[PDB]
This record gives structure tokens, C-alpha cells and sequence, in this order.
């Protein structure tokens, strides 16, 4: 039980050497130079975050370019991920520029872009055409993130709501719209997004997080969108609101993973249901093992101090314990005074959770719900993790091109590192939003085609002993095919390091 | 299992209607007036926690007075803790009120209460006499919650230690020192202490919250110093630093309950390890059957803002998922600008993760732990959750005069409010830190004496029926005594709201 | 796990006290002496059943009066059961009075009754209308118990097939047929066994054994045939055939009780499915908490020889170990040389049985099936056994007047004897089919109504120390009704005896 | 949950159609016969059993020399099973052939030999000479398989007890004698015993059964007197007293298997313990993955009858579900009138219980108590079960040289069969013990050395494809070692059949 689990945890123990989890940093003026790149590198970093509703193209190439020389200094592969700035409904501009509201007040807001350019406190402009079929008599509309809240008192036309105001807030030009509950009729992918996925597509990013994704048929516009040329890159979908999590099942079959966005999520539904969305969407993700991330104010506070309140720590620590592949930084590594430090921490705090975990739970429990007959591959995979927790191995080695392989393993949660040897540097970099994972480069084009796999697995091997995950003597567990299989792993093998 | 379960949950579903955990809130300016606690009450609060780190009696005093008269203008019951200063370490005042520290700042701390009032960058006093004793050369002397480290570069004199500044901070009058690592000797009854425990007696306050007990000695000092008239208030212990950890189980046998300081705790030991204390701690008390209270930080950003950060939410959630009966406000309401809307922020997270728990997991956990034989009350209260779940009733309902009844049902976490029939007002207090109990006062001396119960039962029925926890023709669990048992209850019955 | 409670099973421990499963003896000229029937009495016999395919009512009227006469000497309640003859179907008569076959032989089988009593080698009669609809060509029919074998080759006229002869057999006048896995459209009750459930109701019997029930609506024309006067009498379906097996869900909910009648049901399926239909059943019968009876050949060779063979004692420890409240001895007791001792040896192994069965397995099990929500006398019967196991209860008491709660709490397989005060005579006789019951008759008529429970307490914890149950300080678990609620119990309590 | 999976059994269901289980016979004068062995075996024996308690050596050689010439007429590998005479007791002869006892009849026995050949009512010779130190006035002394006791009145002298007889038997020549809770003192390897294991040797026997068996020390005794060229003769001890029951732990680990006797156990404890022996015994076996065999009275009605009783089709159906790998015959073929159909029953009996067995319990059993870390060898096995489970594999196959490998995996409990191919004709014969195991014999000498395997696993491949365990386009788990690992296998591999 997990009761008897915690009565026996042991806070004096030494903990797990090598870190399960990974971290995602979000780039910005704290962060973007080579020489902020390698310590954040140092530091934990395994995936850097461009967030393109902030800055040109012009400046995160320099954050492409800056990550890839940090990267090739320390001889490390990172991901490079492109966060879209999304479709997204907003207020009209303010006469003067701005207004000041106070419960009780009465408002008219409308559909009519008449009315875009000379919002009052009397009636304002939202540019959402479909508005007044969206919410109904008592429904809300949240305003600039949630802060100020209307309710619709009535239908005046078909283009016009009668709200009231709940709370005290000043309006400037053209703030945020949420429709809480609401289907929202936006597409997949506004014109600035496309121009966005291009250059994405051009740069070479290992991966996109999509924002506001409320559809699988959302999803495969945003496949489409990256063409031909982006076929190979993810599609991590951001779960920003109701239909969102709704959807989750379909999304998720869509997709290639999955965020937590909690900051979007946290307006458009109340603040208390996130930690509910969050348990199932997580485990939803372990149960399908597609890679899942949680995000937005995690270590918030250590934007500005240089240590992390309690909340903050015990925030971390279970995502990880919920089962997350993956946890964020944004404003705290983009823009605030202790990147390093903050990237150190969330590495700490993710070993301890990790280490305060029960081993063999998590396996067991996303077995139990796979579906029999499994695949062979998947047979093999989830055995091959059994054998490892049998024979206490100190390391799983596994040879995958794609990264399939490698998160098929990652799925049933072992409990030491996993080793994959691939051939394209891109799955390194796609890996590092895979727990577990640690991936080494075999260029086939210099060292030749490995058939029988022997020089992909003594490179594995070779990097075992090197990183230091087990030593001579030590079991390890490989996965790989035999020497006739093509397509997937069909063998497992125990090797004792030479 | 707990990953099916979380692929089960949903935002869309309707909430408990009653909250099972409770609510501790600190009162300083904020919400010490008689109208800003009855909001508090109103708001969720279920005790006051008075902070003898600060303020005299008389303060003190106010605020009981105060708390009464809201109290009985609402018609609730609620409890009164005190929550003693202990062995606490603290700077003395500088020249203006503030100094400003860069790194590389040497500095001389001093025990000469000369230096008191006339601190500066060069030389302040810290008003643990022993200090040079406790820390040596090479050592760390942590100030202010922990936020800025000194390193201890030579003892100058038995008064004085020259200090090497680590870091970047502006330094307020008073604040507190942390020595984690070092031979602290202080008393757990200082002479501070002894008075602060003797004007609770006269006051007749419900529960002491010991700050920094190390040792089951040190609760049976508090006990000591409660005297004669003093033995029936709970003394709840809180685990703040290395030793209390170490002692938890000793420590937990000694006490009515346990408070997880995570503030001093989080300086006393590295930061990223109190989440595996809380989880360690919080089960070990749901074990024994003994509240226990999760404090410090949960909603700290609320202080000042209108919204908590997703962290804090979250962590309030897992609180209580973790199986804590309380969690704690601090600064939150006892100095911030929106104390009932942090209170009510709370109260909305505990329901919602109280309405995302498994119903039974922690019943069977925490009755496969149990020694066997029980003793027959224990088989009756935890059989009598057992009819509860089966039938799925709305309510149980106790009698219980010192409690421990009241504990021992709840003990076994059913999922419905468990009304606890008391004859004794303190009992109706002290149950405020038990999850899941609503009290309801049965005047003995005026009411007679209730020898075969139906009195109490009706008085808790009627209640039910009030509340609008049941209605007629719905199934309540009804846990006494029969006829002639005296001192436990031997009885279960099920029993139709007439 | 089954594996792990086998495991650290020991042969050296002390074995229960006080036997849980049921006895049940048929009477025949080894055994209907009054004599005879105290010494069955003695040696563990709690049902005495007659079989009425055998015998006149003058014969079966001698051993309800030595039965009664037998219990009054030793003050014990015996149920007293008919068996039955059942309808039947059989061959016609042959010339000469037998008829030789062998391998090979072809033979017409006729439903004209104009061949009734001129069977052949060539041709015989059958006495079921329908036979020509009911068994296709390649279908066998089974004559005289199974002993001989016909393979259907085809239908000649709509009254006659042509048949196989499978193996040597000497047939005489008018053999039993069966039909294996054919629906058989005869009546509930034939013409005799209405004369049968006559006497029975005449004379005071306390179930019927009711043989060959296929359908429900059979169980319910048997409770017909019943009528007022024999409204109270259990009736015990006999599942013999495959249709029995597939209704055994509606037969269940129909009947008092199940005997899985495994000597006609091993001519009708495959002998080794008996197995598989034996588990099945009882397993059924467990978790609505109906009585169930294994039978048949448990103990056969005793009816020779002083000792069992190993195969059966295995046979009665497995029926035990799968649940079974009772077991039963046909040709053993009735017409064998030994009844004494084969009576004591099925104590015996009954008892060995018991002790090696896991403690809290069944009750976990059967109560994981229950759906909730119970109604409430169910909550409050598995939650005194429940704890029952919490204090190592050395026994339960209850008060039942119809046997409905007695049942109920056996149900839920405690591990103690469940004494049982009851008002009606017929009651302590009928709940001798149920596990682990042990009956003390409560007389109202003489000692008044007992509103209040405290003279049928009194009387059953005197019961419990007289019969060396529990002592004085041991604690029992009491269920009843309170004070106020009427038709069944919502009360349990822990006693000690005083 | 058991029961659950009880409610769930259909005799409706097709049964598996590759029987696991397998059935050990026992030859004499019905069975002898090439033709009768061959009729055995396609019958399905897979072990023959000579029972050296009666018969020369010449009369044992021409049931070896008829084995294997019935074996290899079929083509099938069947194991050679001695069975020791051991410390056995027996009377001598009478005049005439038989006398006859009334109870209260006062006989002498005497160890005198002179009246071996020449015994009456009133004296007669038991072969063991240290009787009167063994059994003391007032001790029991059994007869012939335990069917008549006799008290010890008196020691007559060193020679000769007088003795009352208890009760009536007809008595043969030569009959067995028991002394429970006597200091009999005879060695498990007599004078006749070393004669006869060297013979064994000599003649190439697959495994000794070696009678009671008391102590680890014995069993090791039985391995001295095999000697060097007797080394890979499995030792299976036959445990037939309590002091076989006491030590049974350390008699397992000294074995290569275990019989529970239950003959002779069954009168040397008393016979309802028996079924806790059984059950404590096999699942010990089960535990440490060696193979047991139930024996004795399992079909023995059918020794006369053409059919079982209903209990000894459950007795056969139960030693199934328990765990046993084998079964046995005694009497029902060494002498009984239906050799062939009580093998054909045996065999339908194991194929029903087979299937009614759930599938994955035993395998999560045996696992969860094993200790952690496993032998490289072991975590493979036990994952390539667990792999069978989760493709549904139809077979499994592994090369095996010693049998070690094919234990290994059968220790795991499979569903499907268990294809083993080996270098050695004795492993093939030798693994008849094993519950799944197919063998398929690799003449390296022959065909080559088959380093990659290649070679084995086309011929067990072909193998299952022959004989209709799988066909194209089916996955088969394919354990062995890689390329380079000697000593185990180290490798699973899941292979589609081509
Ligand atoms: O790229 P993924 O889909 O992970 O597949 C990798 C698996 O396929 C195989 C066989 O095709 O690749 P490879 O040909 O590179 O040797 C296995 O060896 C390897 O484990
Ligand atoms: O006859 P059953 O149906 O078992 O009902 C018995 C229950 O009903 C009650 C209440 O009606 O009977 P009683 O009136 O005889 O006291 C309970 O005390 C008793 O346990
Ligand atoms: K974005
Ligand atoms: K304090
Ligand atoms: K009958
Ligand atoms: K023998
Ligand atoms: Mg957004
Ligand atoms: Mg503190
Ligand atoms: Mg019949
Ligand atoms: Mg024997």
C-alpha cells in the first residue's frame, strides 16, 4: 500500500545517482547566451523552450544557434522545442486607452467590429464572432487572465451580450478573452503560427508544443501545417482548457505527448480542478507511454529568491510522484535572477521524489491495463523491464532509430537508466523528453551498417562504464532484434559487462 | 489501483457537498477584530492559532476574547491553539531597521547584549549566548528563514565569531537564525515558555502547538509544565528540525497529534527532502489514528495576491491526498490582504481533492496495519466505516465525550461527515483538528443524564437533518454504547433518518 | 496467495474445536433404528434424509418417528429431509425379460407405446414423446446409468431412430435412459412425488430434496405442489443435468438451497466436468449465501471397508475447502457396514479441512461481490463477522426467528461457531444446512415475549459457556434488532461474558 | 479472486487441447506385454514404474527391454522410474493362503523365521527382527495397508508379542505391516536396496523412487550407492511418514522431486491429514520449482470397475489444481482389468482441471516469493512466461542439455506447452516428470555442433508446426542462450512461425 510505502520512507538514505526525470527550460534574457546555455546545461537542462508569443524570429535563432554551440562545447544533445503563441480572443482598444470597472457595472460587449476601436466602459469589442451562441444568460467571460469576471446577464442581439461586473479592474487595449466552458471555434493554427512551424520546420526543432489544442482534428492540422519536411518532428499537445481535457483520450492518440499547461488550464476552468485534470491526464499519458510534461509555476517564487517556498518543492516533487516524463520552468529560467540555481533545485528535488518512489508499482499498474495480446515488441519491452527489476540490472540498453523503442521501455517506469543507441541525432534530442532515457550516437555512416548489431551494443556497453551507470560484473538488460527480425525488437537478452 | 483511478477522474463531476478536512489559521492585524474572525469562521476557519513567538498576553488575550465572542455570535464551536516560541534563535534590532548585505561582506555576530538595539553591516547580536560554542570555524549560521547564509571564518572571542556573507540580502529587525547541523541545548520550556503555558491553562486554550520538540522527553515536559489543571489539552507536537524526524515514532507516542513545520524544517534540513518527511510523517500519525496537521507556505503567494500560483494549489491538494486532517494558514491571514479569500481558496481545494480520493484505499491500508486482537471499540468503530461505505450512507453518529471515539472513527477515513454527540464543550473544540467530525454539544447537567442514549442520538439526528447531511428514509451508522457498558462504545446500529 | 498460505500449513497443530460443516445421513436398514440414529446422532449426523425412490410411506413413517424419538433422547435438533424420487424416463419391457447387446448391434428405439413391452435385440420402446426431437442423429442416449451407450444413426419415422450399439450390456426391464445435453420437457413433480410432498407436509418435514430441477419455473411448481400448509419448508434443488448447470443463476434465486447432485449429473456431462460444475456452483451458491450440499460417493468404499480411500478423503476435504456447507452420504450410511465410523471420519476430515482453510479469504471474497449499496441487515451481518476476525471472537450470537440472519451471517464465513436463539422449533431444525450454526430454542410461549432481546441474549451466552464455545471474559459478537425496529437486525454489539 | 473466478467456470467451453499434466504408471502382469505398454503410451503414459518391492531382476529387465521397445515402435521418449523396496515390513506366509481374525482374538507374532512359511490364527512371522525393542505392550501394530490393527498385550520374550486383535480381516501371504510412532531403525539403503539400485544403474533407469525417505541424510545415502555412474538419475523421494512430513524442507533441497506417498502416508499419520500434507507438500515443490508426483488410490475403484467413482475423479482433478506435475497409477495398471481406460480418464481429468486452472495465479505466486535478485537465468525464464501470457503464445521453446532450463520455465507455470530441445536422450525421458514439457531430441553428434542454435530451434520450430501447437503467422517464445553466453540461457526472443 502506499501507506505502508511512506511509513518506511528513510529521508537519511542516500538517494538515486542518476536522475529519471527531465527538465525543460524556457529561453529568454536570463538564459540565451552560449556561456547562460552551458550552465543551464550543466545545471539540468534537457530541453530548451522558445515561446513564440514573445520575440522574432530573429531572436530565437540566436537561441537555435547559441543552444547548438552550448550543446556541441559539452558534447550533449538537446532538444529544441517551439512553443506556439496559438489562436487566442481578444478585447477591442479602449477609448484613451483604457477603463476602470466596478462591480455592479454594466457592460455591452459585442461581435460588431464596428465597435473594435472605441471600447467604453458602456460596450466593448471581442473578436469572436460566435460569441453570442458560445455563452449563455449566466455564463462567464473572464477578461485579462482571468483577473476581472463578467456574467452575462443577457442576449441584447445577435451580436450584443448585457454582462455584468463582478470585480474592480482597469482595462487597457486589447487583453486576453477566456470563455470558461465554452467549445471555442478557433483554428488549429493562425497565420502567424504557420509562419512560425516554417521556420520551426527550416531550423530543424525536435519538437513543437501546441498551444491550445482542443481536438485530435486539431492535432492532425498541426501535422499538416508541418508538411512533408516536419513529419518526423513531435507534436506535444498543450491542454489549455474544458474541450481539451475533455477530448484528452483522442488527443492523446493524436499527438506525441502531452502538457499540462496548468497556467491557461488554471483560468479556464477553477484553480482546484487543475490537480484533478492534472492526476488523469498524466496517468492517461503513463498508460499509453507517450511522454507527458507539467508545466507553468512550479518553482515560481525562485523567479526572484534564490530559494523555493514549501509549496513549490512539494509541487515538483509529485508530478513526479503523479508519473510525469517531464517537468517545466518558464518566467523562472526565461527571466528571473537564479536560472542556474532553479534548474539545481528542480533536478534535486526531482531525485528525491524519484528515490521515495515505490519501484515496482507503477510497472505493475500500467501493465495491468495494456490490452492482451500485446505486440511482440511490446512484450519484449515490458519483460525486458520485469527481468531488469529481477536482477537488480543497474542499466537497460536499447537500439532504436526511431525513439519507439526506447519510449516503450520508458513506459513501464524501470527503475535504473535506460541506454538507447540510435542513429539520428534528432531522436537524441526527441529522447530528452523521455524518462529514463539517456542516448548515445552511433553514426553508421562512418563506422558502417551493423547488422548484427554488435558495435551499436558495445558503444552501449562502452557508455555504461564511462557514465558510470554500472561497472564490470554488473547485469544489463538489452533489447535489440535478432539477426533476421527488421522493424522492432524482438529479443532480450542478459549481458553481464565485460 | 492509484493510476486506474486517476484514468477514471473527471472535472465535470459534481463535489463533496461536506467538507471532510479542517482548516488552521493564524490571527495577527489582519484578523484579529471580532468581525474579521466571525468572517474567518464563516470563511472555514475551525481554529485560531495564536504565535507566541510574538505579542504579549495582552495581545494575546484580545485575541481569545475576540475569538469567543465571534464564535458565539455564529453559534460554532471553535478551537483555541496556542503555539509556543520554544527554542527559538533570533537576531536583535540594527540602526534604522534594516542592512543591507553583498557577498564577501565580513561580518562579526556577537552574544553581547550590548550590541542589541544598535546592529550594522560590521557587528549585530544574535540572542543565543551559546553561540560559539554551538557553531565553529567552517560552519553555516542561517538567517531569516533560511535565505541568507553566513560562513564561519573564526572564533574572535567566547562573544564573538568573525562571518564571511554568502549572498544577497536586506535584513529587518528579529529575524530568525537556523544552526541545522549543530549542538543547539536550549530548553523546550524556557522560562518564556512556562508563563506562556500557564496564562493557556488560566485561559483554558484547547491545544498547545510545541514549536521544535526533538524528543518524547520534551513532550512530557510540556505535559509537566501544563500541570494539574492543564492535562486535558492536546499538546500537538511540531517536527521542525533533523532530531524530530529521527524521533518521529517516539515522539508521535507521546503526543495528541503532530504538526509538519515545514518552515523551520525546510531550513533545518534540506529542502527537497520535507516532502519525503510530510509523506513519511503525515502516514505514520494516520497509522496510530492521531491528527495531524500540515503547515507553512501553502498558499503564500496569496499574501499579497488575490489568485494562488498553481504550486500552491497543488500542494494544498496533495496534503491532503497525503492523509493530513489539517492544513495551515500563516502569514497567508495573519498579516495579508485577503485572508477570507485565501481561507476560501482552501476550503475549495480540500473538497475538490477530497472528492478525487478513492473512497476505501485508506480504510483497508490503514486496518491492514492494525495489530490483531483490537480491542473491542477499535473492531466496533472501524467495522461500523465498513457498514458505512456498504450501505452507503450519508452520516455517522457518535457519542463521545473525551474524543476518542470521535478519533477512532475517523481514524479509518470513512467518506461521509461523522457527528460526534460530545457532553463536553472542550471536546467540541479539540475535535476541530479531526478530519471528517462535526461536534454537537449535549448539556448533561441541564439536559439529564441520557443513560440509554436518545437523547444524544436524537440531538444528533435532528442535526443531520438540519445540516442537510441526511433526510428521512436515509441510512445513518450510529456508534454508542449499549445498556450497560461503561467507558467505550460496544455498539454499532443502522439506523433510518425517522 | 493460496500458494503461500499451503506452504506454512502444518499436520503437528492442534486442530478447531468445533466443527462448521454440516453432515447430512440417508436412512436405511443400517441406520433407521433408533439406535442406529443416536449413534449417527453422536457420531455428527445433522440431517436425516430419506429417499423416497425407495421405500413405502409406512417405511419412511418408521424413520421420522425414530429420528424424532433418537434427538428427543439426546436433546439435539435434526432436520429431517425428503428425497424425491423425481420423474424419470425408461426403457420398455423385453421378451423374456433381458435383452443381450453388443458393439456394433444396430436397434431401433421407439417413442410407439404399442412396443412398450415387447423389446428386442431388434427394437424396444422408450417412454419420452418427444425423443425424436430432443436427440439428433450423431447425439448418444444413454441407458441404465450410463453403462450402456447408443450413438443416434438416424431418424427413420417421427416416433423411432435408428441407434449404435457402443459397448456390451445386458439390458433387463425397463432400465433408466438419459439424454445427455438434451432439454427434457417433463413435469416439476410427477404423480408420485405429489403423494410424496403430501406425506411430507403431513408429517412435519423440514426441506425437500428435489430432484432433477432444470428451470426456475420447476422450483417454483414444486413450491406449488407445497402449497400453504408448506409454505415454511426449504426447498433443496438437485442440480442433475446440463440444464440445471445453465439455469443454476435462476434455480438459485428460486431455491432455498443447491445439492449438486454428482451421481446423476455424472451420467448426464462428461464425469470429468463434474469438477468444473462442482466449484462453479458452490462457489454460486456462496455468494448469494444459500446453502449448498456436495454429494454422492464421498466416502463409497466405506461402505465396505473400516477406512476411506486416499481419493476420498481427499473428495471431502476439496468439497469443504470449495466452499460447500454441507456434505452428504448416500449407500454409506444407509445400507453399509460401517455408519458410525464413516460418519466420524467425514467429521474428521471435515474438521482437518476447516483448520487448513485461510481464516478471512472467504470473507473478503464473497463481500468483494456484494453490490453496493447493501441493504442494511446484510452491512450489519459481514460487518460483525468482519469484527468477529478484528477481536478473535470465539464466537457470535444472533437472534433469527425465520433462519434469515443466521444465514446471512454465515454467509460471510466466520471463523467461529454463530449461535443462533430462535422462537421456532422448525428453525433450529432447518439451519442445520448451515455452516458453522448451532441452534438454542428460545420458548415464548413459556418464557414470555422478549421485546427487549435480554432473555434470548441470556440463553444464548449461558449456551455459549455451557457448550464450552467461549468462557467468562471472552468477547462475543451479539446481533439483533434494538429496541425499536422490527423484521430484522440493526444491531451489533461486542459483549464480554460476565 | 477464487471464487470469482469459480462463478466464471462453463462446462460449456471447448477444453485445451494439449495436456500438461503427466501420468506416471506403474507395470505388472496386466501391463507387461510390448503390446500392453504401447497401448499405455498412446494412452498416455509418460512414465513407467517398476516397483521392486515384488519381482527378480529378470522379471524387471523385460519390463525395461518391453519400454523401450514399445517406446521406440511410437517414436517416444518415455522415462524409466525405479522404485525401491526400502525398510518394508511384511508378514510371512500361512498355510492354506490365508487365516481369518475375530476381533478380541489373541495371536503371537514372532520375528522367529522358522515360522515364516507357516503361519495360522494363533502365530505368525513379521520380517523385522527388532519388533520387540520397536513397538511396547500397549502399542498398535497395522496390517496390510492399515485395514486391521492389533494392541501389543504383552512381550512374550526377545522373539515373540502376544497381541489382541481389534477387528475383522481375511488376511494373504506377504502383506504390509506399519508401526506408527515407533523407533523403527532400518536403513534406506538395505543389502537388497544397493543389489537394486546398482541393477538400475547398470540397465540405464531415468530417476529412482526412493521409499520413506526420512531425513536429507538419507537421501543422500540413495546418492552414494548410485555412485559415479549413477550421478544423472534423479532422485525422487517418496515421503510416506511423519517424520518425511517434519523434514521435508530439507529433504526437498537434497532431491531432484518429491512423491507424496499417500499409501503409506495415510497410515502412518492419521488419513485426514493427509490432504494437508498433500497440499503443503506440492506447493512447497511448486515454490523451489521441482517436480512432484501425487500417487496412490487416485482412480482405484477402477482397478474392477469400467469406471472412476465421483470422488476419484475430484481427487485426480484437485492433486491437479494443487500443483502437481504427475499423477499416478499403482494397482489400476500393474493388475487392475482396465489398464488403458483408467490412463484414458486419468488423462481427461487432467485436461479439464487444466483448464478450469486460472491462468496467471500460479505464475504470480511462485514469483512474488522468490528471493530478489534472481540468477540471470531465472529472470529469463520467468520473463519469457510472462511474455507467453501477454502475446498469448500457443508454445513456448527452449534448448535444454540438462533439463535445468525446461524445469526452470515449467517452475513458472505456462499455459501453453513448453517445447524443450535436447542433446540427451535422458533429459528427454527425464523431463516426463515435468508439468507442459514436450521433448524433441538434437543428435549433435550426428547433425553438428549448432552453436547459433539454429539447428534446435528449426527442429522445435518444425516440431510445433507437426504436431499442431502452432502454425504460420503464430508467435512462439524462444528461450536460449546468445551467441557467446555458455552454461544458461540469457535469452528470450519472440519469433513468428514462418
Ligand atoms: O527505431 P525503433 O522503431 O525503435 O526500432 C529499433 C529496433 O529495430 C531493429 C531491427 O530492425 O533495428 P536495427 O535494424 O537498426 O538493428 C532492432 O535492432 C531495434 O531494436
Ligand atoms: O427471523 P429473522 O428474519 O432472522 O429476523 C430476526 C431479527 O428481527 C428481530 C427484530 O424484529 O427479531 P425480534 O423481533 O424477535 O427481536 C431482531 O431482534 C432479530 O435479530
Ligand atoms: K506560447
Ligand atoms: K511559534
Ligand atoms: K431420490
Ligand atoms: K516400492
Ligand atoms: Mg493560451
Ligand atoms: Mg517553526
Ligand atoms: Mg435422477
Ligand atoms: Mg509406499
Amino acid at each position: 500500500s502506499q501507506l505502508e510505502h511512506n511509513i518506511g520512507l528513510s529521508i537519511f538514505e542516500p538517494v538515486a545517482k542518476h536522475r529519471a526525470n527531465r527538465i525543460v527550460c524556457t529561453i529568454g534574457p536570463s538564459t540565451q547566451s552560449v556561456e547562460a546555455l552551458k550552465n543551464l546545461m550543466k545545471s539540468g537542462m534537457s530541453v530548451a523552450r522558445m515561446n513564440f508569443s514573445h520575440g522574432s524570429h530573429e531572436y530565437h535563432q540566436t537561441t537555435i544557434n547559441n543552444v547548438r554551440a552550448a550543446a556541441a562545447e559539452l558534447g550533449l544533445h538537446i532538444g529544441i522545442a517551439l512553443d506556439t503563441k496559438g489562436p487566442e480572443i481578444r478585447t477591442g482598444l479602449f477609448k484613451d486607452g483604457e477603463v476602470s470597472f466596478a462591480p455592479g457595472d454594466i457592460v455591452c460587449v459585442t461581435t460588431d467590429p464596428a465597435y473594435e476601436k472605441v471600447g467604453t466602459k458602456e460596450k466593448f469589442y471581442i473578436d469572436y464572432p460566435q460569441l453570442t451562441n458560445a455563452v449563455r444568460p449566466g455564463g462567464s467571460i473572464y477578461v485579462d487572465d482571468g483577473v476581472m469576471t463578467l456574467r452575462v446577464v443577457s442576449k441584447e442581439d445577435d451580436r450584443t451580450l448585457k454582462c455584468h461586473v463582478n470585480n474592480h479592474h482597469r482595462l487597457t487595449d486589447r487583453r486576453g478573452i477566456n470563455l470558461p466552458g465554452c467549445e471555442v471555434d478557433l483554428p488549429a493554427v493562425s497565420e502567424k503560427d504557420r509562419k512560425d512551424l516554417e521556420f520551426g520546420v527550416a531550423q530543424g526543432v525536435d519538437m513543437i508544443f501546441a498551444s491550445f489544442i482542443r481536438t485530435a482534428e486539431q492535432v492532425r492540422e498541426v501535422r499538416a501545417a508541418l508538411g512533408e519536411k516536419g513529419k518526423d518532428i513531435l507534436i506535444i499537445s498543450k491542454i489549455e482548457n474544458h474541450q481539451g481535457v475533455q477530448n484528452i483520450d483522442s488527443i492523446i492518440e493524436a499527438s506525441n505527448g502531452i502538457m499540462v499547461a496548468r497556467g491557461d488550464l488554471g483560468v479556464e476552468i477553477p484553480a482546484e480542478k487543475v490537480c484533478v485534470a492534472q492526476m488523469c491526464i498524466i496517468s492517461k499519458c503513463n498508460v499509453v507511454g507517450k511522454p507527458v510534461i507539467c508545466a507553468t509555476q512550479m518553482l515560481e517564487s525562485m523567479t526572484s529568491n534564490p530559494r523555493p517556498t514549501r509549496a513549490e518543492v512539494s509541487d515538483v516533487a509529485n508530478a513526479v510522484l503523479n508519473g510525469a516524463d517531464c517537468v517545466m520552468l518558464s518566467g523562472e529560467t526565461a527571466k528571473g535572477k537564479y536560472p542556474n540555481e532553479v534548474v539545481q533545485y528542480m533536478a534535486r528535488i526531482c531525485v528525491e521524489a524519484q528515490s521515495a518512489t515505490h519501484d515496482t508499482v507503477m510497472f505493475n499498474s500500467i501493465k495491468n491495463l495494456q490490452k492482451i495480446p500485446m505486440c511482440p515488441e511490446e512484450a519484449v519491452c515490458s519483460s525486458a523491464v520485469a527481468s531488469a527489476f529481477e536482477v537488480q540490472a543497474k542499466a537497460m540498453l536499447v537500439l532504436s532509430n526511431t525513439g519507439r523503442s526506447a519510449r516503450l521501455i520508458s513506459k513501464y517506469r524501470p527503475n535504473c537508466p535506460i541506454i538507447c543507441v540510435t542513429t539520428r541525432l534528432q531522436t537524441c534530442r526527441q529522447l530528452n523528453v523521455t524518462r529514463s532515457v539517456v542516448s548515445v550516437f552511433y553514426d553508421a555512416a562512418k563506422s558502417g551498417e551493423d547488422k548484427d548489431k554488435e558495435k551499436r551494443v558495445k558503444l552501449g556497453l562502452d557508455f555504461a562504464k564511462k557514465e558510470k551507470y554500472a561497472s564490470t560484473g554488473d547485469v544489463v538488460v538489452v533489447v535489440h532484434a535478432d539477426h533476421s527480425v527488421k522493424g522492432y525488437p524482438n529479443q532480450t537478452r542478459l549481458i553481464y559487462l565485460p
